[PDB]
């Protein structure tokens, strides 16, 4: 029998509830963490946030023209009219996403806002049989979608270095020597509990939008395919995680293209 | 009568903010940037260590003694539908703590209102007398969250050195801050001066609780009829400074600066 265990996790958070059931094993709702729909911090962060260092269009239409500044930064914008990706979106090497802000002339409905709209996907946290916690769709996802931002604190990497659990990191690429990452294990949302496929269906994205400091870029995760209902949530770790993971066990995610097994 | 604009705001409100022009050929005021939310040109270490952050336990809906930032507001002073409660000392309100993201309770409980933003429907107009004003365009009942004071967090220093002083918002507390609503504002800073007021503005802290930085929300006083011009008191300070100049057009016979 399926267990509710959660009508959602997120507590009002979200824009639609993410609720938790388990019908594998007697495991209540996980709660050794803090559920927060944007990222944090606890020791400072000095993001940039002076407005007149926003760069801005200037757009007197949709920002669907090709001389909006913020489509150019991010190359071009890679949305359609749905919010989706273009197939032309690059999603082995994505580049960088400068979504509108509040110091753009355009409108708030604009087309080159999505990120910043927030979660939309109806999604479902649930027991595994072999992998702990995952996440599912409850609805399929066509692909190019935005579905959720992996979202937590925000650490240096000298502070990573001190922390006991680092199953939970993501690390903030960035060219600039100092980098930082984002650290879920005790500050996230329902991105901390998607776990690692072999052939991902979720893509994560560096996206600006607020602010642009480069040092601290966003992660949205967008659907690489059509995502069927009650398909699981997946998305490639990468190598740091598996040169240092990988003595201690091997991937489970049962593909046959699987890299880490 | 002559519609400007269909929405001030471009959207970033929940309903929108038109702007009309009965009196003269004056268009939709352009020499600012509309910002929804409090904005910085020079930094602001705002404490935003969530660890930082005083938290209730709540298991309900905020709605007991209990609450531990309702204890923080000396007690909860919003009724189900979000408005003050009668007993709100609107001659020296206190300051008012929302629950926020290291809570236990849900989004929606009771002690959360100006963190969900505006929601009346108000429209810029032309007065006669003082330029622009901001009128309601339905019934408001008393206690109700109106706006929010929003601009740009600027030090006392950099205040000191601004030629344009009639969009200042003091953050009174040794460091003192205020809000500049001059270059970068919402729908607050065409709000005119009334000796009447029927509005009161309460200092309120959500996602943070630096005490150097608390957010200016605009509550009514009374029932605000429709059509009724917002109006808050703008202290003896701006009014020992700019009474030399001008006098009060508020009208009221209780007119306290004319
Ligand atoms: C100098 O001071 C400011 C500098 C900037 C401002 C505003 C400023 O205030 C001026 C105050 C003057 N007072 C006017 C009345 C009395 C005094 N504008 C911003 C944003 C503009 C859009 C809305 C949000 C703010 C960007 N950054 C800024 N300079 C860049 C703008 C774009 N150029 C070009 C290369 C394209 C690069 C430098
Ligand atoms: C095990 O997987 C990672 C492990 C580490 C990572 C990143 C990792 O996976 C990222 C992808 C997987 N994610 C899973 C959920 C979301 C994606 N990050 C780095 C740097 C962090 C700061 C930014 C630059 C890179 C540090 N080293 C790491 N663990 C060490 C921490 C300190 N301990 C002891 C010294 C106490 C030794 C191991
Ligand atoms: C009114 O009394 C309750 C009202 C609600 C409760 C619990 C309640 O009991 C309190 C008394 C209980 N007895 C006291 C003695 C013994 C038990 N629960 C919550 C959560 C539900 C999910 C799990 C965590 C708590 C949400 N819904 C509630 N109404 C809200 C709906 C939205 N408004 C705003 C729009 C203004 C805020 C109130
Ligand atoms: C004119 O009305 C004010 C004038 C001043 C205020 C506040 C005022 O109105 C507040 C209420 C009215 N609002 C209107 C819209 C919303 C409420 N604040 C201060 C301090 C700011 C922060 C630290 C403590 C107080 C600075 N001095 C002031 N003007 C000077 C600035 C520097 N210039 C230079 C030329 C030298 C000389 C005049
Ligand atoms: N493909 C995979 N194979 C084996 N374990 C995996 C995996 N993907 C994720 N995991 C497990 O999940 C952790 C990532 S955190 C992901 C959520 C986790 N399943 C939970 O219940 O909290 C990894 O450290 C690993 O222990
Ligand atoms: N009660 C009042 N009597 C006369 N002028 C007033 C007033 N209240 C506000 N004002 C004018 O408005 C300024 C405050 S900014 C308020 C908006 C302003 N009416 C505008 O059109 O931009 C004051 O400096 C004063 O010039
Ligand atoms: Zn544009
Ligand atoms: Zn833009
Ligand atoms: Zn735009
Ligand atoms: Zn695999
Ligand atoms: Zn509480
Ligand atoms: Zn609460
Ligand atoms: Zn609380
Ligand atoms: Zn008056």
């Amino acid at each position: 029998v399926e267990r509710i265990v959660s009508r959602d996790i997120a507590r009002g958070y979200e824009r639609i509830p993410i609720p938790c059931v388990n019908a594998v094993d007697s495991e209540p709702c996980p709660s050794n963490y803090k559920y927060v729909s944007q990222n944090c911090v606890t020791s400072p962060m000095n993001i940039d946030r002076n407005i007149t260092h926003l760069q801005y269009c200037v757009c007197i239409d949709d920002c669907s023209s090709s001389n909006c500044m913020c489509g150019q930064l991010s190359m071009r914008c890679w949305y359609d009219k749905d919010g989706r990706l273009l197939p032309e979106f690059n999603m082995a090497e994505p580049p960088l996403i400068f979504e509108c802000n509040h110091a753009c002339s355009c409108w708030r409905n604009c087309r080159n806002r999505v990120v910043q709209n927030g979660l939309r996907a109806r999604l479902q946290l649930y027991r595994t049989r072999d992998m702990g916690w995952g996440v599912r769709s409850l609805q399929d996802i066509p692909p190019g979608t935005f579905v959720c931002e992996y979202v937590g604190e925000l650490i240096s990497d000298s502070e990573a270095d001190v922390r006991e659990e680092d199953s939970y990191l993501f690390d903030l690429d960035n060219k600039d020597g100092e980098v930082y990452c984002i650290d879920a294990r005790f500050y996230g949302n329902v991105s901390r509990f998607i776990n690692h496929h072999c052939e991902p269906n979720l893509v994560p994205v560096r996206v600006f939008m607020a602010h642009q400091d480069l040092r601290f870029p966003r992660i949205a995760f967008f659907s690489t395919r059509l995502i069927e209902a009650g398909e699981q949530l997946g998305f490639d770790y990468g190598e740091r995680f598996w040169d240092i993971k990988g003595k201690l066990f091997s991937c489970r995610c049962g593909s046959p293209k699987c890299r880490h097994s």
